[PDB]
C-alpha cells in the first residue's frame, strides 16, 4: 500500500504537489516546499523581467475558496532558472518550473535557455497558457490560433518533453477543439487542469465592497467553488488525450478530493488555495487521508483506480 | 416598508422569482409558484413540440449546490402559451415565458405567436441563448455571430421588449464583445445572468460513479459553487448595459445573497437550486432576510443600493 509514481522519467513519493503561484515565489518558499512531504514542487510562473504585480489587496480567502488578481508578481526568469541549476536538491523531489511569458517571443526566449538545464538537471517545464496575450483578446488558451502558435514555437525552441497549464472550459466544443490542438504536439507530455476560474466577483455584505483592489474586484476563483469544474476538465482531457498525462488541480482539501481527481484520470494532484490557507503540513494529511480511503477499498497503488470513474447504465 | 418595484411596465411585490426550469414545467408547478410569495414567475424553457428529455438520474443536489442535464424536458410551447393566455392570474403576479428553441427558425415560429398574447395579456419573453447547437460548434452565446442572428431574427419577429438568458463568461474580452452584441438591440431590455455553469462533473467517492446518467455525468452547476461567477456577470453587464435591466441568477440561498446580487446591479433576483431544494416557502424567508439587512443598514429602497458595490481606490 503506497502512493508512489513514475512518470516523465521521474520517481515521485506521492502525487501531491503545490499549485503554481502558491508557496513558490522565493528561495524561502521553494526550500520550504522541498522540506515538505509534497511529492513534487513547481515555481511561481515567470516572466523574463522581475515583476511586482498588481496593487494590494490582491488575494483573499473564505470558507469556500479564494479570489486573486496578483498580476504575475515574480523574481524573473533568471532567478528560477538559477534555482533549477544551482539551488534545488533533486534528490529530495523533482522540480517543475512554470513559465508565463506575456508574448510568444518572451516564452520562446526563456525555454531556449531552460533547455540545457532541463536536459542536464532534469527540471520539468509547465508552460502557463492560462495567461494574457494582447489586451482586448481572450486569455491564450481560449484563443485556439494563439494556442497553436505558442506550442509550435515553444516545441521548436525547447525540443524536450513539457506540459501545459490550462484554464477551465465549460462547453463540449471547446473541450473538443482544445484537446485536438494539443494532440498535434507530441512533446506536450502532460496537461494541467485547471487554472483559476476566471473573473469571478466576491462582494462583502457588511462593507458592501469588492474584496480585492485590482480589476474592480474581479479575479480568479479557486477552492471548493471550482471542484466539479476541475473534475470535468481533468476527465475531459483524460478521455481525449490518451498519449498525454493529466495533472489535476482544483479545490483539493482532503484525501477524498484527491481521490476523486485521480478517479477522473489525474496522475499528479496540485494544491492551491487549500495550501495557501493551511500551509505545507497539508501534504501529510492529504497522504494519510487518501491512504485511509485506499485501505477501506482495498486499493494498493494509484493506477488501480486512475481513470476508473464509473458512469451510469 | 415593502420591497415593491416597477419594471418593464409591471408591478412586482418584490424582486424574487424562480429561475427558469425550477417548479415551472407543469400547470401544477405554475399554480404553486403563483400561490407563493414570489413577486414573479417564469415558465420552463420550451420548444415547439413536447420533449421527454434525458434519462434519469438527470439532476442532483448536495450541500454546496446542484448539477443537471435535464435535456429541456417541457410540455411544448402550445401548453405554455395556453397557460399565459387563459390560465394565469395576472392580478397575482406577472409572468415571464422562457423559450429555448433548437434553431432560429423554431424561435421565430414561437415569438410571432407569442407577441399577440404579450400585447393582449402582458406576459414577458425570456429568450434562452443557453442551448443547442450542436455538436461540432459552441452554444449560441459563446458564438457571437450566431447570437446576432438569433437577436436580429427574434427582434424582427416579436417586436416588443424582451430579455435574454445568458450563460456565464469568464474572460473580460467576452464581457466586452458579448455586451456590444446585446447593445445593438433596443428590444433586449433585460439580461439574466447567469445560466448554470456549463459542463461540471460531480463524482461520488463511495460508489466511484458519476451522479447523473446523461453525458457520462457531465452537467450544469448551480448553487453555492457559482455565486461569485453570477455576481461577476451581473455586475459586468450592469456596467456595460446602462439602458438595460439586469436580473441576477445564481446561488441565492439567503437575503444576503440577494443583497449582494442587487449590489452588483440586479433588478430581479432569481432562485433556482435553493428553490428546488427547499420549496416555495423560501420566498417568505428570502424576503424577511433581505428586509432585515436593509433595516439594519438604513436602506428604505432597492434603488438606494442597486449597482452600488464599492471598488477599492
Ligand atoms: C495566489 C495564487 C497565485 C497563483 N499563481 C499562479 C501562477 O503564477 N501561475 C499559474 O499558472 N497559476 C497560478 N494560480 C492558479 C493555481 O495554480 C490553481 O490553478 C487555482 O488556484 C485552482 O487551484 P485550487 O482550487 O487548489 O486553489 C494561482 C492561484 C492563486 C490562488
Ligand atoms: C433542474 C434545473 C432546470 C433548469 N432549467 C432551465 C431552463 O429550462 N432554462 C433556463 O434558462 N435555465 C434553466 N436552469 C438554469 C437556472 O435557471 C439557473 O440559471 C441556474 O440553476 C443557476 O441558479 P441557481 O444558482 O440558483 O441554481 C435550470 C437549472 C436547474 C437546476
Ligand atoms: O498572477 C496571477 O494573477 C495569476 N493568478 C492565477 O490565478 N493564475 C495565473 O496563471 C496567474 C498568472 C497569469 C496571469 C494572470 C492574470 C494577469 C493579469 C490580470 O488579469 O490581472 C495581469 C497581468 C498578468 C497576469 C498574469
Ligand atoms: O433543461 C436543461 O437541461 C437545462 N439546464 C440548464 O441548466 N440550463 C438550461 O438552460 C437548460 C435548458 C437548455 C438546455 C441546456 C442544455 C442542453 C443540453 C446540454 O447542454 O447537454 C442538451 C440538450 C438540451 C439542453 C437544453
Amino acid at each position: 500500500m503506497c502512493l508512489k509514481l513514475n512518470l516523465l522519467d521521474h520517481v515521485f513519493a506521492n502525487p501531491f504537489m503545490n499549485a503554481a503561484g502558491v508557496l513558490c515565489s522565493t528561495e524561502e518558499d521553494l526550500r520550504c516546499m522541498t522540506a515538505s512531504s509534497s511529492g513534487a514542487l513547481v515555481s511561481k510562473s515567470c516572466t523574463s523581467a522581475p515583476r511586482d504585480g498588481n496593487p494590494e489587496p490582491r488575494y483573499m480567502a473564505f470558507p469556500l475558496g479564494s479570489i486573486n488578481s496578483m498580476g504575475l508578481p515574480n523574481l524573473g526568469f533568471d532567478f528560477y532558472l538559477k534555482y533549477a541549476s544551482d539551488l534545488h536538491d533533486y534528490s529530495k523531489k523533482p522540480l517543475f518550473l512554470s513559465i508565463s511569458g506575456l508574448s510568444v517571443e518572451e516564452n520562446v526566449a526563456m525555454v531556449r535557455r531552460l533547455a540545457p538545464v532541463a536536459q542536464e538537471k532534469g527540471v520539468l517545464l509547465e508552460l502557463n497558457l492560462s495567461c494574457p496575450n494582447v489586451p482586448g483578446k481572450p486569455q491564450v488558451a481560449y484563443d485556439f490560433e494563439a494556442m497553436r502558435t505558442y506550442l509550435q514555437q515553444v516545441s521548436l525552441a525547447y525540443g524536450l518533453p513539457f506540459g501545459v497549464k490550462m484554464p477551465p472550459y465549460f462547453d463540449i466544443a471547446h473541450f473538443d477543439t482544445a484537446a485536438a490542438v494539443l494532440n498535434e504536439f507530441p512533446l506536450v507530455k502532460f496537461v494541467t487542469c485547471v487554472n483559476s476560474v476566471g473573473n469571478g466577483l466576491v462582494i462583502d455584505a457588511e462593507s458592501e465592497s469588492v474584496v480585492i483592489k485590482p480589476k474592480q474586484g474581479f479575479g480568479g476563483l479557486g477552492g471548493k467553488y471550482i471542484l466539479p469544474t476541475a473534475l470535468a476538465n481533468v476527465n475531459a482531457f483524460y478521455r481525449r488525450c490518451p498519449d498525454k498525462l493529466v495533472f489535476g488541480c482544483g479545490g483539493v482539501y482532503s484525501g477524498e478530493d484527491a481521490f476523486l481527481h485521480i478517479l477522473a484520470g489525474a496522475s499528479m494532484v496540485q494544491v492551491g488555495t487549500a495550501l495557501q490557507e493551511e500551509g505545507p503540513g497539508i501534504f501529510t494529511r492529504l497522504e494519510d487521508e487518501l491512504l485511509e480511503i485506499m485501505a477501506r477499498k482495498g486499493y494498493r497503488t494509484l493506477e488501480e483506480f486512475r481513470g476508473r470513474v464509473k458512469t451510469i447504465e
